[PDB]
């Protein structure tokens, strides 16, 4: 069909773990859109009623709702991923409590129990993890000679996360950075090591922006917090986000998708970094899209994201889907906000 040579065939099922988070819902829509049929897990049938009620009426008796509450606990894939050609396992911790040991080890253990339940069953041929650029490197501005490849891993996460005072205010970003790593790191480790029969590849997203399908619970994502500056909340926690790169939420749905069924794809870590910004130039982007709106002003000059990433696997994939090159920066923005028209 649309994608030739696909290595999951038309109409296949794919498990989507944590399927009402920002992120995960793009890719949910874009594997519908494609005519997969897609069975997504949330911590309660309720937390994705909303997106429920949407995908019933634009994809028919395509998306199924499935209940997990307990990602951690053994045996808790056994039901849902039967039958499940593909997985992309999205599904997130449940805290931004410091401590390492307890943040940490959920991360591991999450993306371990989906990863065994796969090996376990023999129907899954693909498996992409939702990964994150935090996975290579927390972002350095103004700095130079930084080049991130697939074999780029933030080790000083590690560390930094079990030393850092308190009172950094970078501490938080640093354990979850740490959790994103480790994380990563069992994935490939368990795949080297029992060898099942599936193939792995994962996806690195940076700062995602987009359509938020459901406000009512996708607030406190990426594009949520863009939203929050959009009208007009100004807040350290904010402005403690530095520059760094963006990515259109259609294409993290896409590069999923490519994860998922293109043959020429594995075993990569795909990043999805389509260029840089700041919130100066998302302020400059608000507006152009709503002239007639009044907006916080330009933030001090925070420097700006001089790094490079390795982004083969991901031009490769857009490309092949016939969605070639990274949407802009303006019309993500705009998925995200909207535009003033009448």
């Amino acid at each position: 069909a649309k994608i030739d040579n696909a290595v999951l065939p038309e109409g296949s099922l794919v498990l989507v773990t944590g399927a009402n988070g920002f992120v995960a819902s793009h890719v949910v829509e874009q594997l519908l859109e494609h005519g997969y049929k897609v069975r997504g897990t949330a911590r309660s049938a309720s937390k994705l009623a909303n997106l429920q009620k949407r995908w019933d009426a634009k994809y028919p008796g395509r998306f199924e709702t499935a209940v997990v509450e307990d990602m951690l606990k053994q045996g808790a894939y056994d039901e849902v991923i039967k039958g499940a050609a593909g997985v992309a396992h999205i599904a997130s911790v449940v805290s931004f409590s410091n401590k390492y040991d307890e943040v940490v080890t959920p991360a591991i253990g999450g993306t371990l129990n989906a990863l065994r339940a796969a090996a376990a069953t023999p129907s899954v041929k693909r498996f992409v993890l939702t990964s994150s650029t935090v996975s290579a490197l927390i972002p350095k501005p103004n700095v130079e000679g930084i080049y991130l490849d697939e074999k780029s891993w933030n080790l000083e996460s590690i560390d930094k996360a079990k030393t850092l005072p308190e009172s950094d205010p970078q501490k938080s970003l640093w354990v979850y950075a740490a959790s994103k790593t480790e994380a990563e790191l069992a994935a490939w480790k368990f795949m080297d090591e029992n060898k099942p029969h599936f193939t792995l590849n994962a996806v690195l997203p940076n700062y995602t922006i987009g359509t938020i399908f459901d406000p009512e619970t996708q607030s406190g994502s990426t594009s949520g917090w863009m939203m929050s500056l959009f009208n007009g909340e100004v807040s350290p926690a904010l402005a403690l986000m530095p520059p760094q790169y963006y990515v259109s939420a259609v294409d993290i749905g896409l590069l999923h998708l490519g994860c998922l069924v293109l043959p020429q794809i594995e075993r990569r870590r795909v990043y999805g970094t389509a260029g840089t910004f700041d919130w100066n130039t998302v302020l400059a982007t608000f507006r152009k899209l709503y002239p007639s709106k009044t907006f916080p002003a330009d933030f001090p000059d925070q420097g700006q994201d001089l790094s490079k990433f390795d982004t083969a696997p991901s031009l490769e994939i857009l490309k092949s889907l016939g969605r070639p090159g990274w949407r802009s920066i303006e019309e993500s923005i705009k998925d995200l906000v909207g535009s003033e028209t009448a």
